[PDB]
């Protein structure tokens, strides 16, 4: 398992825009549009992200391509953050993912706002930084994917992709 099979299962893949968990209109494979309600307004960042005039419906390819680009935006912004970065470089390889996954999902500075979660993964606490990471909206709004963003980070394993 990997980065990449693992945020295709949570965000899975659509060709047409649509609207995420919380109404905004997205494409491909998890990929924000505008947090606009205007559809028009999402059609135009769609073709200016993909470069052509796309009529709200892209290829596989094309997904997979704004994917590429998402992933590795995710992890360059979780570098550049003083309050992501030195969690991140402590981790393992698994849960790296799992930082990766959230910070796909809500943005660097979402993620940078569970200071007392961060805190604890540093500090290896991973039963007690999994109840924590629970205390919040994220895991009330979605929380079967969040279920198992928070089991990777407790074990260490895939277990709740398999
Ligand atoms: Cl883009
Ligand atoms: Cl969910």
């Amino acid at each position: 398992m990997n980065i990449f099979e693992m945020l295709r299962i949570d965000e899975g893949l659509r060709l047409k825009i649509y609207k995420d968990t919380e109404g905004y209109y997205t494409i491909g494979i998890g990929h924000l549009l505008t947090k606009s309600p205007s559809l028009n307004a999402a059609k135009s960042e769609l073709d200016k992200a993909i470069g052509r005039n796309t009529n709200g419906v892209i290829t596989k390819d094309e997904a997979e391509k704004l994917f590429n680009q998402d992933v590795d935006a995710a992890v360059r912004g979780i570098l550049r953050n003083a309050k992501l970065k030195p969690v991140y470089d402590s981790l393992d390889a698994v849960r790296r993912a799992a930082l990766i996954n959230m910070v796909f999902q809500m943005g660097e500075t979402g993620v940078a706002g569970f200071t007392n979660s961060l805190r604890m993964l540093q500090q290896k606490r991973w039963d007690e930084a999994a109840v924590n990471l629970a205390k919040s909206r994220w895991y009330n709004q979605t929380p079967n994917r969040a279920k198992r963003v928070i089991t990777a980070f407790r074990t260490g394993t895939w277990d709740a992709y398999k």
